[PDB]
């Protein structure tokens, strides 16, 4: 096999490799695919020692051999040895991108027509995610995607659930879903992150990270991350308040001193005053008031882009040990053998 840094075991249809980043259970190569003449993206995964990795790479497999949407990159084939025996690593291979939104931002100011494009794209492809009661629960700029053009596609579903709004609730300080900076408050308070609100909240993380290039809420541990979140909306009303039964969490609340809001054309001078609009909307402590997808769509910040008939949505929705794990990844990734049917 071909090796890279380890086996790197994607021959002989790709050909010519490149170490790009990292997944979460293995690196990403660039490759040249001799049949489609184009280069790839190809992730290598070793998940089978833990329940836990099988768990989170059957899970995206699932997801994606059903998703179909510009925004969502795909799976476009799935290396495995022939046997369960022999399989010890799963390479998933993608559209080869240019860029994501996190090397990006570290060094591009963004224009404001990149940022109303960019997050359009966000929303676009989220729309169709939870069109098929799926979240995401880890979108972050490295997680996003772009091309030469900047057409942007929404990576890594790993992560992800079906949507469960009525079974949400949960204790204080328990939670600790998706990635720091960008989880929602009611994460630390009295939620387990099974509503597409904490995915609102995710992508007005991202729209503020594109206004600034700085993280919005850079909590530097899980602690403080709701401090830096507090100090940015300020103390929650009365009202929003009274919507957190679960008194660990409302009494912690009720004992901090109050907190003035910042406004956001404070924190964003440069900003257009519709992109700030939006971003409250997004960044709202109450996940019941928060904005949802389609409404975001159709904010008027959106309206060069906004076309709900070109924003599609899923045909079919998602309803509801590793040994057996494993099983089921072989027979997931069975379509993609040469002689598989
Ligand atoms: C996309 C999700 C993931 O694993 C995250 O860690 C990303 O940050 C990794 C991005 C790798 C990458 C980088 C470039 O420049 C281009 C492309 O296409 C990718 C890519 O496709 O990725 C996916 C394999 C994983």
């Amino acid at each position: 096999p071909e090796m890279v840094r380890q086996v790197f075991d994607v021959g002989p249809r790709y050909t010519n490799l490149s170490y790009i980043g990292e997944g979460a259970y293995g690196m990403v190569c660039s490759a040249y695919d001799n049949l489609n003449k184009v280069r790839v993206a190809i992730k290598k995964i070793s998940p089978f020692e833990h329940q836990t990795y099988c768990q989170r790479t059957l899970r995206e497999i699932k997801i994606l051999l059903r998703f179909r949407h510009e925004n969502i990159i795909g799976i476009n084939d799935i290396i495995r040895a022939p046997t369960i025996e022999q399989m010890k690593d799963v390479y998933i291979v993608q559209d080869l991108m240019e860029t994501d939104l996190y090397k990006l931002l570290k060094t591009q100011h963004l224009s404001n027509d990149h940022i109303c494009y960019f997050l359009y794209q966000i929303l676009r492809g989220l729309k169709y995610i939870h069109s098929a009661n799926v979240l995401h629960r880890d979108l972050k700029p490295s997680n996003l995607l772009l091309n030469t053009t900047c057409d942007l596609k929404i990576c890594d579903f790993g992560l992800a659930r079906v949507a469960d709004p009525d079974h949400d609730h949960t204790g204080f300080l328990t939670e600790y879903v998706a990635t720091r900076w960008y989880r929602a408050p009611e994460i630390m308070l009295n939620s387990k992150g099974y509503t597409k609100s904490i995915d609102i909240w995710s992508v007005g993380c991202i729209l503020a990270e594109m206004l600034s290039n700085r993280p919005i809420f850079p909590g530097k541990h899980y602690l403080d991350q709701l401090n830096h979140i507090l100090g940015i909306l300020g103390s929650p009303s009365q009202e929003d308040l009274n919507c957190i039964i679960n008194l660990k969490a409302r009494n912690y609340l009720l004992s901090l001193p109050h907190k003035n809001k910042v406004p956001w054309n404070r924190l964003f001078p440069n900003a257009d005053s519709k992109a700030l609009d939006l971003l409250d909307k997004m960044l709202t402590f109450n996940p019941h008031k928060r904005i949802e997808v389609e409404q975001a769509l159709a904010h008027p910040y959106l309206e060069q882009y906004y076309d709900p008939s070109d924003e599609p949505i899923a045909e079919a929705p998602f309803k509801f040990p590793k040994e057996k794990l494993k099983e089921l990844i072989f027979e997931e990734t069975a379509r993609f053998q040469p002689g598989y049917r």
